[PDB]
């Protein structure tokens, strides 16, 4: 029968846990360089004669 | 009569002028790297037993 098979694993290396960071809301938030603002919205306009 | 004195000049260099990228308000807040966000903030809260 095939069952699932799990390898033998070696303990948990703290550099390839990056799940820490942006596992809420807020952070993947925090974890942006630059938010949006209102302020950074240029909108075209086309005037016609 | 001390009088004022102006030096000879030479043509503007281009180099040397900035004051196109910051005499407006607007351009102040796109100067800015990042702009500051309520959610940026965090309040600490001391509390007793």
């Amino acid at each position: 029968m095939h069952t699932a098979e799990f390898l033998e694993t070696e303990p948990t290396e703290i550099s390839s846990v990056l799940a820490g960071g942006y596992n809420h809301p807020l952070l993947r938030q925090w974890q942006s360089e630059r938010q949006l603002t209102k302020n950074m919205l240029i909108f075209p306009l086309f005037i016609s004669d």
